[PDB]
C-alpha cells in the first residue's frame, strides 16, 4: 500500500510577513507546526472559506502547515491559462517539486521525506481560490479574467498541503522520497 | 464538496492504563493530542508498523488521536468472524457511532462535530492488527484462530482514526454532524 519514487526539492520559500506571496530560501526548518517564521507555521489557525463546518474565525488545528507544488502542474496552469509563466512564489508555495507532474493527485496518507530526515505527512488537494488568481492577474494586467480563469483552470492541478510529521532541516535541490499511499 | 450527515455517539472510551483496551466513559474531553490522559494522547508519538518508512521508535507526529468505529461495522466483524459479538472496547476504540454506514469509507478530510463545538478530523482509514484479535481471542477460547481471524474479515471495517481538530467535551448519545467529503 506504499509505492515508492524519488522527486526533487527544486525550490523552498517563506512567508515571513503577512503577504501570502513567499520568497526563496536556501534552506527552511520544518517543525511541528510548520515552518518556524512562516505566515502559516503553528499548532492552531483562525476557520475560513476552506473549513466551511466552522464559525469563521473559529480556532481550530491547522492543519495547512506546507504547501507544496509540481514545476509540472504550475507548467500546465500557465499553458491553460495562456501565460508565460506561473511562479511557486505567486500561489505562496513553500515547496516547489520536479518529478511530480500529478502531485495533485497524491493520496493523503503519502509522506515525503527528504535527506535530513525531515517529513510531510499528505493532506490532501490545495483547492485553488481567488487571491492567487488575482496576483497572477497583477503580472499580467493586459489580459483580461485571468483571476477567475486561474480558479477553473488550477482546480485538479493546484498542488497539495501537509503537515510537518518529523522535525529536520530541508536544502534547495534535496532529492526526495515519496511514499504514495494505496 | 461536503455533505451533511447525521451520527449518533453510541459510546466513548478511553485507555486509562497501559492497555490499549478501552473501558466506557459517559464524558471525554477532547483537545489537541486526543484525550488527555488517554494511552495515545500527545501531538506526537512512536513510529512503528502502521508507519514504515520510518525507523521503529522515531518520533513523529500523532495523527491517531483518536479511534472510531461503529456499531453496525463491529456487528459485520462478529458475523463474518462467526463469534455472537465484538466490542468497541476490545478494539480500543474511544467513539463507537450509529446511524452512519460505511464509517470506515469516510474520506479523509471529513469532519465530525459534536454538540459542544469539539470536532475532529478524518485521518483515513485504521489497518487492523494482531493485537486486537487476541484479545477477542481470549474472550473466546472455544473458538479456533480468532487473532488471524480478525486481522483477515476486520479488513476494510474497522474503522477510523482522527486528530482533534477543535478542543471540546462530547458526551454519552451526541448527535453528532458530519461533513463527508466529496
Ligand atoms: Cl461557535
Ligand atoms: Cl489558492
Ligand atoms: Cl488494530
Amino acid at each position: 500500500m506504499w509505492k515508492r519514487m524519488t522527486a526533487k526539492a527544486e525550490g523552498l520559500y517563506i512567508a515571513d510577513t503577512k503577504s501570502f506571496v513567499t520568497k526563496q530560501m536556501d534552506k527552511l526548518d520544518f517543525d511541528y507546526g510548520g515552518i518556524p517564521g512562516d505566515l502559516h507555521f503553528g499548532l492552531t489557525k483562525k476557520a475560513g472559506a476552506r473549513e466551511p463546518m466552522f464559525s469563521r474565525g473559529t480556532e481550530i488545528f491547522n492543519r495547512r502547515q506546507i504547501s507544496i507544488v509540481s514545476i509540472e502542474e504550475c507548467n500546465e496552469i500557465a499553458l491553460k491559462m495562456g501565460v508565460p509563466r506561473i511562479l511557486p512564489e505567486w500561489l505562496g508555495a513553500n515547496v516547489a517539486v520536479s518529478g511530480m507532474p500529478d502531485l495533485t493527485s497524491l493520496k493523503e496518507g503519502s509522506r515525503i521525506i527528504f535527506p535530513s530526515g525531515a517529513a510531510l505527512l499528505c493532506e490532501g488537494e490545495n483547492d485553488p481560490c481567488i487571491q492567487p488568481g488575482e496576483v497572477i492577474q497583477s503580472y499580467y494586467p493586459d489580459q483580461p479574467k485571468l483571476a477567475s480563469a486561474f480558479v477553473r483552470h488550477a482546480l485538479g492541478i493546484r498542488g497539495i498541503v501537509c503537515i510537518v510529521e518529523r522535525p529536520g532541516a530541508v536544502y534547495t535541490g534535496d532529492e526526495i522520497e515519496v511514499h504514495s499511499y494505496q
